[PDB]
């Protein structure tokens, strides 16, 4: 009951569902499909939202909060039944039924046209944080697939293709970052197949991210080049720089929570969560051993939490009597503190302490004047070293083929597939870093001469 009793590798699912939960991550709730989201959770968002703001706001995106309901009209400008209906205030109907976004398209682009009139009004970049509400019929996970979830949604509007396009790939790799210098997680760029894009878009470029235990894909982020697809739709026009009526090019990008189940899916163990610094509150755990007196052991402690957090290093002394150093030992590691320091009588007559990294933990004495020093750039190759073997493990799911049969095998050992391209396991990407493609290179399954490599597996 205490602590994480399923393995990772002999029961995912469960071995899921016991981390997020006693890593105080989640709590479940009385409607299905929908998470209560712990601080340990929320702080992570807090954090990544940060991050993602501030390189956007670079591109001059500006933030903005679009209302929750849409109009039935408005929303009826093969979803449908995702949709949440308000029908009811108190006791009284509606007059006509409201939807709760499920996403701002309709909503955002019905006022673009007012706001767009000439060349000067462009480029116009929104986005928004907020929540959007889809009644999954596919089993519900928390953060990977919920019925109710936190959300960024970008939308721009450009003179020209060009433009439109180069955002495109900007925020993509934005998500890369994402990913990578805050979750520790190595994602996989790509252009998503004609039958596997959102429908609205000229093409979708995507963030892949995958999970080696349960041999599953999930995409990680969204970021789409509309074209002038909705510009026509919602008449979205403006006039040339030489006085002629022009549709504006299109942007629109997402990415969600599901970011923070990627994040626990690739980094956790059976010992159970591991936090990448960039995204605990708490970076260090101070833990006391007696045996000796008790309150130079708390002077000790209470010292070096004082050193930390004047250097502005947020960590946490438990000081709770109740409980042996062993019972803290695995509180803190559960809820995957990147750092915990332990100090004894040994230590205290050293001078020093120990410290221990939760991804791999290994052990090292440390003088008491070394303690800041150390513990900076433990943090440093924690991440790092957490991102590289996450890395690895990526690559090492995928398998180039060039036969039926090399699929077989791959499939049934949870292995993506590189495969050549000529345009249940299904495409996932045409990956952008491009291995070279012989010339005369063919799809086995038609024969056609094969253009680039695609990226196949199952997937989320
Ligand atoms: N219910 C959900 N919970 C969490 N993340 C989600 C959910 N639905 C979609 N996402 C993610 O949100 C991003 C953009 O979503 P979206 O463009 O709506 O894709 P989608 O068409 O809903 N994909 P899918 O629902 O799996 O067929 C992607 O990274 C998705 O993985
Ligand atoms: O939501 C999208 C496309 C983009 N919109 C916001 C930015 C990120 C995102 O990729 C695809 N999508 C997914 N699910 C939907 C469910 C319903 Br219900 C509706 Cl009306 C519409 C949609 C819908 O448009
Ligand atoms: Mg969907």
């Amino acid at each position: 009951i205490l602590g994480i009793t399923s393995k990772k590798i002999e029961n995912f699912s469960d071995w899921y569902t016991q981390v997020i939960v006693k890593s105080e991550l989640i709590e479940y709730y009385d409607i299905s499909g929908c998470y209560i989201l712990r601080p340990a959770a929320y702080y992570i968002w807090e954090c990544v939202q940060a991050f993602f703001n501030k390189e956007i706001k670079k591109l001059n995106v500006e933030n903005s909060y679009f209302p929750l309901f849409v109009t039935k009209n408005k929303l009826e400008k093969g979803f449908s039944p995702e949709v949440a209906w308000v029908t009811k205030y108190g006791d009284s109907n509606l007059p006509e039924e409201i939807a709760i976004r499920p996403t701002s398209e309709t909503i955002m682009y019905s006022v673009f046209p007012k706001w767009i009139r000439s060349y000067r009004d462009l480029p116009l970049k929104l986005n928004q944080w907020n929540t959007v509400v889809r009644w999954e019929f596919k089993q519900p996970t928390p953060f990977i697939r919920t019925r109710e979830f936190l959300w960024q949604e970008g939308h721009t509007a450009h003179k020209n293709e060009e433009e439109a396009v180069k955002l495109v790939f900007d925020i993509l790799d934005l998500y890369r970052r994402w990913y990578e210098e805050y979750l520790a997680v190595p994602i996989i760029k790509g252009i998503k197949s004609e039958g596997e894009k959102f429908g609205g878009a000229n093409f979708t470029s995507t963030a892949e991210a995958f999970i080696s235990e349960n041999g599953r894909a999930i995409q990680a982020a969204t970021s789409h080049y509309l074209g002038t697809n909705f510009a026509k739709m919602f008449k979205i026009e403006f006039e040339d720089e030489n006085e002629v009526k022009q549709y504006v090019h299109q942007t629109s990008w997402g990415c969600t929570t599901r970011s923070i189940g990627i994040m626990i899916m690739t980094h956790g163990d059976d010992k159970g969560l591991v936090l990448p610094p960039n995204v605990s509150k708490y970076k260090v755990v101070i833990v006391p051993i007696f045996y000796t007196d008790e309150n130079a052991i708390h002077s000790y402690c209470k010292d070096i939490e004082k050193i930390l957090k004047n250097a502005q290093i947020n960590c946490v002394y438990d000081d709770r009597a109740s409980y042996s150093p062993g019972y803290k030992f695995n509180h803190w590691e559960l809820r995957g503190i990147p750092i915990r320091i332990e100090v004894g009588p040994k230590d205290l007559q050293n001078n020093s302490c120990v410290i221990v990294r939760r991804d791999n933990n290994e052990k090292c004495n440390v003088k008491k004047e070394s303690v800041l020093l150390e513990t900076q750039q433990m943090l440093v190759d924690i991440h790092k070293n957490l991102f590289l073997k996450a890395k690895k493990k990526l690559d090492d799911s995928i398998v180039q083929v060039t036969s039926f049969s090399e699929v077989m095998n791959a499939l049934n050992k949870k292995k993506m597939v590189l495969a050549p391209w000529c345009e249940a396991m299904k495409p996932l990407c045409i990956p952008l870093d491009q291995p070279p493609m012989p010339p005369n290179m063919k799809c086995f399954w038609s024969g056609k001469p094969a253009k680039r490599w695609c990226l196949f597996g199952r997937s989320y």
